[PDB]
């Protein structure tokens, strides 16, 4: 598709089987997820945006449906306002910015 | 052009005769730059990012250049980490999404 960004551009995810609806961001290095259990290891990690920073949940090797197309990467999980598809994830589904 | 997200999407901007960088991003609902002086009046706007909320300044009908398009429209001032072009000024040099 081609997205316009007259509104937010949001689409629905599939992620350790449930469907969740997320943010195609840009401006975000990594992708983050509300919280939620997801099988596998994790570590910590401290990631921040305006505001400040929070405390996340990485997890490694997770594969993610976005909008009907299958990628895999690192997630990570905690108390994000919003879900966020980072660019980690955006590049996998082919995702470009054009103008 | 058309960006691809392996790495950020930095642009150079110009405000108030000055070149700066700013990252092209789609999470963003308005636009925010660092610290620095613009001319007109201001209003009070919080806006919340991943670690919570800050208080901005907003100024309205600001000439921006963005990558060589010209925008005139509100920019937010505050401490941001980064300079971020968000969806108010994205639509004003036609951006769009795609995959
Ligand atoms: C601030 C930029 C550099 C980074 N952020 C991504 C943004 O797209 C963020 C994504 C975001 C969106 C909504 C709520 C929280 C975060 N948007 C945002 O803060 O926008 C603010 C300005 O316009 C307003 O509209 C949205 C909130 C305001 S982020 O959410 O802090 C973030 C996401 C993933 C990350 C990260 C930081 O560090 C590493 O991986
Ligand atoms: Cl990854
Ligand atoms: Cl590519
Ligand atoms: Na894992």
């Amino acid at each position: 598709p081609q997205i316009t960004l007259w509104k937010r551009p949001l689409v629905t995810i599939k992620i350790g089987g449930q469907l969740k609806e997320a943010l195609l961001d840009t401006g975000a290095d990594n992708t983050v997820i509300e919280e939620m259990s997801l099988p596998g290891r994790w570590k910590p990690k401290m990631i921040g945006g305006i505001g400040g920073f929070i405390k996340v949940r990485q997890y490694d090797q997770i594969i993610i449906e976005i909008a009907g197309h299958k990628a895999i990467g690192t997630v990570l999980v905690g108390p994000t306002p919003v879900n966020i598809i980072g660019r980690n994830l955006l590049t996998q589904i082919g995702a470009t910015l054009n103008f």
